[PDB]
């Protein structure tokens, strides 16, 4: 069984900032979903080998979890928040199409998106 490469997390010639928004997504909105009972399953890419999901990379083209998305916000590789938002969506939306309804792991996304969701909608404006 086999798993690709991770997503991107370092690239040199990618623009990037450091902005109070960006700032935000990683002192509040990651920090919250990373220290939730829910957070494991989602704080590193999907081991299909491990978890015995052969066809999870066939479904899945736009694979996304907490642990890429820690990464880079600590090495700044966004250029905006909507970025990162976008990120965090990729996961759950993944999370959502691969599994049934009332899964553990989809019961586990929708808490950890809830948070998410609370934390986005108090976005500071833009310095
Ligand atoms: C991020 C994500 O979607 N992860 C997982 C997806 C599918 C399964 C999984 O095992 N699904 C059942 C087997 C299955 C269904 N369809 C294909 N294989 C387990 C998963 O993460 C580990 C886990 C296991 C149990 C509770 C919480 C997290």
């Amino acid at each position: 069984s086999m798993n690709p490469p991770p997503p991107e997390t370092s690239n040199p010639n990618k623009p990037k900032r450091q902005t109070n928004q960006l700032q935000y997504l990683l002192r509040v909105v990651l920090k919250t979903l990373w220290k939730h009972q829910f957070a494991w399953p989602f704080q590193q890419p999907v081991d299909a080998v491990k978890l015995n999901l052969p066809d999870y990379y066939k479904i899945i083209k736009t694979p996304m979890d907490m642990g890429t998305i820690k990464k880079r916000l600590e090495n700044n590789y966004y250029w905006n928040a909507q970025e990162c938002i976008q990120d965090f969506n990729t996961m759950f939306t993944n999370c959502y199409i691969y599994n049934k309804p009332g899964d553990d792991i989809v019961l586990m996304a929708e808490a950890l998106e809830k948070l998410f969701l609370q934390k986005i909608n108090e976005l500071p404006t833009e310095e």
